[PDB]
């Protein structure tokens, strides 16, 4: 099963700032932009990039070529794929990371279905109980 479309506020732009120091622990700067003008920022772990990652792969098979469309329709089967986790990210590394995360998640917007706008991807910009 997929997620379902919401017929309320959907992103046209999403990008990752930067990342920052919080308590020891890592936080990144997830932005986005709306067609009304609208912006919201969230920190969330890095972890839940990956549980979002897991569930797209299933969510949209077709994107991740898992099947063949009818014959007539044609559109690129791309799918946001992780670089893999790291036990000892050094300083280099941290920087990459905030960077693909940048391209992953703008990704969804500038992808050919509704994916952008998809349940699952918009979870995440926005703000949890907070």
């Amino acid at each position: 099963k997929s997620a379902k479309l919401v017929d309320g506020e959907l992103l046209v732009k999403a990008s990752v700032e930067s990342f920052g120091l919080e308590d020891e622990k890592y936080w990144f700067l997830v932005c986005c932009e709306l067609s009304n003008g609208k912006t919201r920022q969230l920190k969330r772990y890095y972890q839940d990039f990956y549980d979002l990652q897991v569930q797209l792969l299933d969510a949209f098979p077709a994107e991740a070529g898992k099947l063949r469309d009818a014959g007539g329709q044609w559109s690129k089967r791309i799918m946001p794929y992780i670089p893999g986790p790291v036990p000892y990210v050094t300083n280099s590394i941290t920087k990459k990371r905030k960077e693909d995360l940048n391209i992953y998640v703008a990704d969804l917007v500038n992808l050919p279905d509704y994916i952008s706008r998809s349940e699952m991807v918009h979870s995440l910009f926005v703000v949890l109980n907070n």
